[PDB]
């Protein structure tokens, strides 16, 4: 009731569709497209690595294992957030410098379509095979050399945009369904209202809009939330939907359990002391924010030709 009504001022359920980002109007051959590419392990140098492979939508929408590669990325390894909601995310997932935030910084779906093999080569991928023309040519109706990295991008992105998972218990609760949370799992978001998560927590995603200079770091547990150093590096609040599906955690993937996560977040310095109690009845809550994964029917690629470059 009032519980509810609270709920519906800090929180939002996710609508049956995703908000238009930057004019990109979803259409079936853009969005089919995009799904071809999403699953095309050919754009990788050594062919073996697609979106899929690091973002695996069976999966969680991310990897279970923290990587250094990806989206041109040259520094030490990082964990991979999931590509599942993002598209609701204004902040992107940082792992680095505050300072470079400004110029390095974008939305989560344009920051999935950095790539660290060149246009030259993608695009030469692409025209490389008639059906990946022909695909194009429908996504991009008027357009007369509509194979381009811009195109390609904005055709993932489209694909991105439709990768929300609406339905989870939650939203159904937030939607008027008193019934859907049970008294523990109530409490639990009680709690974390009560306890001040929604200070970084909330929204459509609980998270997933700012960064913070915040961090887990390795010292319930052997790990902790603290403040980085002369606030010179921040993390994004992680949204939390479907938390349940997302492991391993935080900005380094080094937490595997949910009640540990939890745990850490609950301190003096950012007001959010817990007691183990609460810890479980907040654990119990968050488990309500898993939604429906999208069904996806796994794309059929057309086959390398003499003009596809070669596996490196
Ligand atoms: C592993 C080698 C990856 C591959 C291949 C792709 N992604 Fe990725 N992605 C990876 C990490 C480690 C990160 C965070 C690091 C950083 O570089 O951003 C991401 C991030 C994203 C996001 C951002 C989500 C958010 O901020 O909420 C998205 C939407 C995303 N990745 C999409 C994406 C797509 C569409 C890819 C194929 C073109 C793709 N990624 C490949 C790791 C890896
Ligand atoms: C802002 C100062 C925060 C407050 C208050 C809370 N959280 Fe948070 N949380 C914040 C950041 C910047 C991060 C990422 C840190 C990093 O090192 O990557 C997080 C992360 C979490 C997680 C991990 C989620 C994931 O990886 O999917 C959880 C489970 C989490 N936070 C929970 C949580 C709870 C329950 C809080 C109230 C006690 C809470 N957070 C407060 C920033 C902030």
């Amino acid at each position: 009731d009032n519980l509810m009504e609270r709920a519906n001022s800090m929180f939002e359920p996710i609508p049956k569709y995703p908000p238009v980002i930057d004019g990109n109007e979803l259409t079936q051959a853009k969005v089919e497209l995009g799904k071809m590419e999403f699953f095309e392990p050919r754009l990788s140098s050594s062919h073996l690595i697609s979106c899929n492979t690091c973002h695996n939508v069976g999966l969680g929408g991310d990897d279970e294992l923290p990587t250094s590669i990806g989206h041109g990325w040259q520094k030490g390894p990082r964990n991979s957030p999931t590509v599942f909601n993002a598209v609701f995310n204004a902040a992107q997932f940082w792992d680095g410098r505050a300072a470079d935030l400004a110029e390095q910084a974008k939305g989560p779906v344009q920051a999935g379509v950095e790539m660290s093999s060149t246009p030259d080569r993608v695009v030469a991928t692409l025209k490389s095979m008639p059906e990946y023309i022909e695909r194009f040519e429908d996504a991009f109706p008027g357009q007369e050399n509509p194979v381009t990295f811009d195109n390609m991008a904005v055709a993932i992105e489209a694909y991105e945009a439709t990768l929300i998972t609406p339905e989870a218990p939650f939203d159904k609760y937030l939607r008027g369904d008193t019934s859907a949370l049970n008294e523990s799992e109530k409490e639990g978001l009680a709690l974390f209202m009560d306890r001040g998560c929604t200070a970084c927590h909330s929204g459509v995603n609980l998270g997933g809009q700012n960064y913070y200079p915040f961090g887990l770091v390795a010292k319930k547990g052997r790990f902790s939330v603290t403040e980085t150093a002369s606030d010179e590096y921040v993390f994004r609040a992680s949204p939390l939907r479907n938390i349940e599906l997302t492991a391993p955690y935080f900005h380094s993937g080094a937490v595997w359990s949910l009640e540990e996560a939890v745990a850490v977040m609950g301190t003096a310095q950012l007001g959010t002391e817990l007691n183990n109690d609460e810890v479980k009845s907040i654990v119990a809550f968050l488990k309500t924010l898993t939604g429906n994964v999208p069904e996806v029917t796994y794309p059929v690629l057309p086959p390398s030709t003499a003009n596809t470059p070669k596996p490196v």
